[PDB]
């Protein structure tokens, strides 16, 4: 695969890419949960090789122009893309879960605390501007979740749906990884799932990221102490805990604070 | 048979089970009682077959002698499982569990109106008289009706965490069975919902009312899960379903309905109170 | 068919408890596989004792495989052949190889870090892995890891049943709660009245009793300790630690026991 390819501005979305690209999509039906305007299925269809790509997102406006870009950006593989119309909060509508069922792989980069900053604001201005072009939501809570300690209510979520629905499907998702691979890893086993980390990134965090939730999880997790992972520098050689990284921008407000994004696949037995 | 307007949360459980479905399958209820709901799903839903247990032992032989008067015709058809059991957690109930298509329940909750227990004892005893015996009042449960053990339970901190128990149980007994449950929903319907998708079923709402609490009901519990923070310790949004009209057009926060009866201690405040269906996959 | 008295641990009244509730599981003839093996004591057990037919298993330290298979071996020579550990640094059942195993077993067996447990068993001379288990709905209690076990044996080995030793200051009601959550019907093959060394710290269990439920609101719950070595004289947790104030080296005893949680199936 090309450099080109992955998404250049948004290192989330890159880290995403390359590890679809090295979970190996080609001839296999795939289902995207929260595709938004399409840019990765395009990247599925044109570049993975998928056979399928299906789908769906909260906002039932969006399947209507990931269609459209879908086409202008693959439209040698447009025809391959069939999303499931509607508002599809994860995959909770027949039609969404008749098409995971069918789904050798569900995919997904979804709400998370530690999510970057402004990604609602982005998402939200991204369906206007091409809703015509050429409020919501409500990105729910899920607060009930054990995971939900850690920010990842809803993607435990999506699990507990995934192995109901598709129980021999692959599930591969996107995680900031500042709470630790074994806890990210946790997510999984305790859900059905064995996980296998397919590719990870240190990323910059934007200026003015509030990170009190994680400097607040690693004091609550202390008795060998946890420690959140941030880093220091862009190669992720210099560790730095929650604490420290705050610190750090007390000091310093233009400190650049780094983190991993990773993405994870998990399978079933 | 009239449905008895006096007891809004059973109407709308039977109300419920009369859509569930189930003629010709086979049922197991969850606390069963005195058998009113055993014999209103035989003789209205028209149930092939009912079994049921309930944690107090005393109450399967009082259900058995009721049905009978209650529905003679078909009296059997309805198989309970004695002993004292709590949720299906004996090999007995769990073999009957097993071998059903739908397992129904109202089972103790957060919201419950506050004169169940009462209703309970007075219903048991009347069915005690009506059977021919004259007895002490022992047809009270004691210390058992145990919270303890459930607390852990994710869905708990919204005052469902039997409901989840239960969920958990039927899954592995009986992964291929529907379950129907009655529940109030001061903690909104999405609450409810992803309380069966979390543990493997799909749910669908069969039946909802709008129902009238209680003046004295004290809903503080609901009040502080719109001011508690999300287990991130970050702030939630989180709103609770009251209504201030019997049609349910006013919808009420639950810190909007607690202001009223702050004002106007007699002011009326409803609820919904709404049979699901889990289904698994 | 005499008790076999002789084999149980005299040393540790937990292994004891664990080792006699082993016996009274019938392992006879089957396929088993314990999480954390440690010096291969209980393997050696099972072999000679329960007539395992099999018994595989790992530990988090990879250097402890090896160990094990040595103190099997001289301790059951003629049964040692029996013995097939997963070699490397496994924490629960988390390699391929540990997993392959799993599956393959009849039951899974342990006596896994739990908040209550002796303070000495840490220190060897011969947990860690702890944070991770923080968020599961049974570390309430201390038995997250515990909890974290039965998720996994659930999916690999859906037909196995799963042994497990705890300290049951929580009492027996939670303690099956921990399994019937999890898709097995428990039965408690095994229990004793055990003493807690002078000096052992159960803030957390009188915790459990000050605290509100987690709706929350009121919530009426007591921990089970013991005065006596019959488990005669009940105590709370709070009883407890009033005592151990009162006098520095008051006896306060608790129970163990080992339950098997069997899917159903
Ligand atoms: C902006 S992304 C999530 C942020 C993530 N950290 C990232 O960078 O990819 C949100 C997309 O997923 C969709 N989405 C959000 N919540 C969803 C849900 N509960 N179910 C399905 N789609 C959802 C949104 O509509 C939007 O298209
Ligand atoms: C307690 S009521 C609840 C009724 C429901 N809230 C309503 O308002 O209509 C239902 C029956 O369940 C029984 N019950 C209570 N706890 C139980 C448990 N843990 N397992 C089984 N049955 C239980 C009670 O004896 C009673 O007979
Ligand atoms: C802490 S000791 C057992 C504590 C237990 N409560 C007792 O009283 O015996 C745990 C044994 O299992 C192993 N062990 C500890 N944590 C483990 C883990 N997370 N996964 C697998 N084995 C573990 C250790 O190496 C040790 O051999």
């Amino acid at each position: 695969a090309p450099e080109f390819a992955f998404d250049p501005t948004d290192p989330w979305t890159e880290t995403f890419q390359r590890g679809l690209e090295i979970a190996g999509l080609g001839g296999k039906r795939v289902y995207e949960v929260g595709i938004g305007t399409g840019i990765n299925v395009a990247f599925m269809l044109q570049i993975c090789e998928a056979a399928l790509v299906s789908g769906s997102d909260l906002d039932p406006r969006l399947a209507g122009l990931a269609e459209r870009n879908v086409r202008d950006l693959a439209p040698r593989r447009a025809d391959r893309f069939h999303p499931v119309e509607g508002a599809v909060s994860l995959i909770d509508t027949p039609e969404a879960r008749a098409q995971v069922g069918r789904s050798d792989v569900i995919v997904g980069c979804l709400p998370q605390v530690g999510e970057p900053d402004d990604v609602r604001l982005r998402a939200f201005r991204t369906a206007q501007a091409a809703a015509l072009a050429a409020h919501y939501y409500p990105w729910a809570e899920f607060d009930s979740y054990p995971f939900n300690s850690v920010g990842l209510g809803l993607n435990e979520a999506l699990l507990r749906r995934t192995r109901a629905t598709a129980p021999a499907a692959d599930v591969v998702l996107n995680f900031g990884a500042r709470v630790g691979s074994a806890v990210l890893f946790e997510l999984f086993e305790a859900n059905g799932y064995v996980p296998e980390k397919l590719h990870s990134q240190i990323v910059l965090q934007h200026a003015g990221t509030d990170i009190s939730f994680f400097v607040a999880l690693e004091n609550a997790l202390a008795q060998r102490e946890f420690t959140c992972e941030f880093y220091g520098d862009p190669e992720g050689a210099t560790r730095l805990s929650a604490t420290e990284a705050q610190a750090l921008v007390d000091t310093d407000s233009a400190a650049e604070i780094y983190h991993e994004v990773c993405v994870i696949r998990g399978r079933p037995a």
